C-alpha cells in the first residue's frame, strides 16, 4: 500500500476481522487518541467490499478524521455543512441525505461511539437505512472512553473475559483495547510527568457523592469554597510553569471554578469552554487554539473535542476525579506526540491519587476510602476487581462484590457470564433478584421492606435494627459452642447458638453464619476453635436487622438482613 501499520494497529485490524468472520454483531475497539486511529480504518477499507461509512457526531470530528485519512495519501468523500472508497461523515448530514448512500456498504465505523445515546435521533435512522439497503452491514465502534461514571459502559462482554455492561449495552463486545500503560512504555505517546511534591492541595477528603456517584454541582461549588482563597493562589504556580509551555490545559470543578479562574490569569490569553457555549464561538476557540492564539483552556466538560491539540503540554487537573476513568480521560488529553514534545505536565491538585494504569471497577465507590481489590472466583478462577478496604500489609479487610464477572463460551457458541454468588439469598439469587430464578421454583422473593413490615405486625415477633453483635463461647460434654448475641442502641438483644464440634456442626456453622456474616466472601475465614473466630470478629460484619420469632419462652432468631439500601 501507502502505509505501514505498527504491531499494535495490525493487532486492531486482526482483531476486527476475527470478530466478523464468525459473528454478526457489533464490536468496539478501545484506542487512546493519539493511537492513530486511520491506520486501522485505512486498512479495513483496503480490504472491505461494499464502500466503509466514518461516522461522527461532532463535525469537527468528521473534518478531523477526514484530514488523517488523506494524510495518508488516500481519497475519500466528506459530508457535513461544506473519490474513494470510504466516506467520512457526521450523523446530522449523513441522516439527511440518506438517498446518496444507496450503494453497497459493507462496513460502518462510529468514531467516539460512546456518544450514540446522547440523544443521537437520527443515527438509528441512518442504520436502519443502512441496514435495509445492506443485511449484513457490519459495525464497528472506537472509543477512548468506554465507560462513562454516570452513563455506564458501552459494550457487554470484553475479549479479556469481563463483562461489563448489561444486555443493554449498544456493543455486545468490545474486541481489542489499546491500554494507555503500554502506548507510554513503547513511546507511542508522550510519557507524563505528575509533579512529585506541589504545593497546596485541596481538601476533598469530605467526599459527598451522589448515588449514581459523582459529587454533585452544589456540593463542589460550595463545599470548598472554605478554600476559594486560593484560587488564585494556585494558578499563580500553573502560570509560573506556563512561561515555558505551548498549551495549558485546566480542568475546573463546576463553571463557578472556571469563571473565578479565566478571570485569574492573563486577561485574553484564556478562554472557557463548557456545554452552555456557543456554536459559532466554539468554531472560533478552535481556530484561536491548537494554532495557539491563546494558552490557558478553562473546562469543566472534559469532552474536548478539538482542543486536543498536540501542543498541549500541561494539564492542571482543579477537579476530584470520581471513576479513574475520568482521571485517564482528562491526562490523555495531554498526551499526544509534538515535535519536540519531551514530556506532559501533570499537577494533581484535588485529592486525585497517583494511578493512570488502575483498573475501573465500573461501579461507584461507595465508601469514600474504597479502592480496587481483586477478589478469585472459586467457581472459575478468574480476578475480579471489586471494591474493598486493604490494610497497611494489602490484606484484605473488605471487599464490596456480589457476582463473579468472568464468562465463558462453550463449543456450541452459547455464552454466560459466571454464576458464582459472593452475596446471595435463599437457596440462590442476587440479592436484588425479584423472582427466584430456581427456588423458593421461580416464586417471587419477598422484599426485606415488606418482610419487616410484616414482621413489625407481629406480636410473637421482634424486630431489632442491629447496632452490633458479641460473641461468647463454652463448652460441655459434647464439645465447644458459639453464642452470638444481637443488640440494638438500646440494649434490646437476641442471641443464637451454634455446637462446633461435630463436622457436621462445623459445616452448618460456615453454611449459616460465617458465609453471610465474612467481610471478604470468596476469602475463606481460617479457624480451628471459637477463640480464632474470636480473635477475628473484625472479620465479620452486623446484621443490619434480626427477626425473631417467639416459641418458645425465649426469643429465636429466623431471619438477619445485611445490605440493605431501602429505608426506613
Ligand atoms: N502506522 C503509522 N505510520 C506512520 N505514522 C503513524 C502510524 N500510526 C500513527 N502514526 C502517527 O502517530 C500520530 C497518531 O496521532 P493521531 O493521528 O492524532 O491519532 P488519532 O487520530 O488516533 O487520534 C500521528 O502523528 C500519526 O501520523
Ligand atoms: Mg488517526
Ligand atoms: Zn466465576
Amino acid at each position: 500500500m501507502i502505509f505501514t501499520l505498527r504491531p499494535y494497529q495490525q493487532e486492531a485490524v486482526d482483531a476486527t476481522l476475527n470478530h466478523f468472520r464468525r459473528h454478526k454483531t457489533p464490536a468496539v475497539i478501545v484506542l487512546p487518541t493519539g493511537a492513530g486511529k486511520s491506520l486501522v480504518i485505512a486498512e479495513l477499507a483496503r480490504l472491505a467490499r461494499g464502500r466503509v461509512l466514518v461516522l461522527a457526531h461532532v463535525k469537527e470530528l468528521v473534518a478531523q478524521n477526514h484530514a488523517k485519512y488523506q494524510a495518508l495519501g488516500l481519497e475519500a468523500d466528506i459530508f457535513a455543512a461544506g473519490h474513494g472508497k470510504v466516506v467520512f461523515g457526521s450523523v446530522q448530514s449523513v441522516a439527511r441525505n440518506l438517498d446518496a448512500f444507496q450503494g453497497e456498504f459493507s462496513l460502518l465505523i462510529v468514531d467516539e461511539c460512546h456518544r450514540i445515546g446522547d440523544d443521537e435521533s437520527q443515527y438509528q435512522q441512518i442504520l436502519t437505512h443502512l441496514t435495509k439497503v445492506n443485511p449484513h452491514l457490519r459495525l464497528l465502534g472506537l472509543t477512548a472512553t468506554p465507560f462513562r461514571l454516570g452513563k455506564g459502559w458501552i459494550y457487554q462482554f470484553h475479549y479479556h473475559g469481563m463483562v461489563r455492561g448489561d444486555e443493554k449495552a449498544l456493543f455486545r463486545d468490545c474486541i481489542y483495547e489499546l491500554p494507555l500503560r503500554y502506548m507510554i512504555k513503547h513511546g507511542y505517546l508522550t510519557p507524563p510527568e505528575r509533579l512529585d511534591m506541589p504545593v497546596v492541595q485541596y481538601d476533598f477528603s469530605r467526599l459527598q457523592a451522589q448515588s449514581n456517584g459523582l459529587f454533585s454541582e452544589a456540593d463542589l461549588n460550595r463545599e470548598l469554597k472554605k478554600q476559594q482563597r486560593i484560587t488564585p493562589h494556585i494558578i499563580s504556580q500553573i502560570m509560573e510553569f506556563a512561561a515555558t509551555r505551548k498549551g495549558v490545559m485546566i480542568f475546573a470543578a463546576t463553571v463557578e471554578h472556571a469563571k473565578e479562574i479565566v478571570g485569574l490569569l492573563p486577561a485574553e490569553d484564556a478562554a472557557l469552554i463548557t456545554g452552555d457555549t456557543p456554536g459559532a464561538e466554539r468554531d472560533v476557540l478552535i481556530e484561536n487554539f491548537k494554532a495557539q492564539r491563546f494558552r490557558y483552556l478553562v473546562n469543566v466538560a472534559v469532552l474536548t473535542t478539538g482542543f486536543d491539540a498536540p501542543h498541549v503540554d500541561l494539564i492542571a487537573i482543579l477537579r476530584p476525579t470520581e471513576s479513574v476513568s475520568l482521571y485517564q480521560q482528562i491526562v490523555g488529553r495531554g498526551l499526544r506526540l509534538a515535535p519536540g514534545k519531551t514530556d506532559c505536565l501533570i499537577l494533581d491538585y484535588a485529592g486525585n491519587p497517583h494511578d493512570l494504569y488502575a483498573p475501573e471497577v465500573g461501579t461507584p465507590k461507595g465508601k469514600s476510602d474504597n479502592v480496587p481489590v481483586q477478589v478469585f472466583c472459586p467457581a472459575c478462577g478468574f480476578a475480579n476487581t471489586f471494591w474493598g478496604k486493604t490494610t497497611a500489609d494489602g490484606t484484605l479487610i473488605e471487599h464490596f462484590g456480589r457476582r463473579c464477572q468472568g464468562w465463558f463460551e462453550d463449543d456450541d457458541g452459547h455464552r454466560e457470564q459466571c454464576d458464582f454468588r459472593f452475596r446471595f439469598k435463599n437457596c440462590q439469587c442476587n440479592a436484588e433478584n425479584d423472582i427466584a430464578a430456581r427456588r423458593c421454583c421461580d416464586t417471587v422473593l419477598v422484599d426485606p421492606d415488606d418482610m419487616l413490615k410484616a414482621a413489625l405486625r407481629l406480636k410473637d415477633a421482634l424486630v431489632l435494627r442491629c447496632s452490633g453483635m458479641s460473641l461468647q463461647h463454652g463448652h460441655d460434654e459434647k464439645g465447644e459452642w458459639l453464642k452470638i448475641t444481637y443488640y440494638d442502641e438500646d440494649g434490646a438483644d437476641v442471641s443464637e447458638r451454634f455446637r462446633l464440634q461435630t463436622p457436621a456442626q462445623r459445616t452448618a456453622f460456615e453454611q449459616l453464619f460465617i458465609r453471610p456474616h465474612t467481610r471478604t466472601p470468596g476469602i475463606p475465614l481460617r479457624w480451628i476453635t471459637a477463640a480464632d473466630i474470636l480473635a477475628q470478629q473484625a472479620l465479620l460484619r452486623h446484621p443490619d436487622f434480626v427477626v425473631a420469632r417467639m416459641k418458645g419462652q425465649y426469643w429465636q432468631v429466623r431471619e438477619k438482613v445485611f445490605d440493605y439500601e431501602g429505608r426506613f
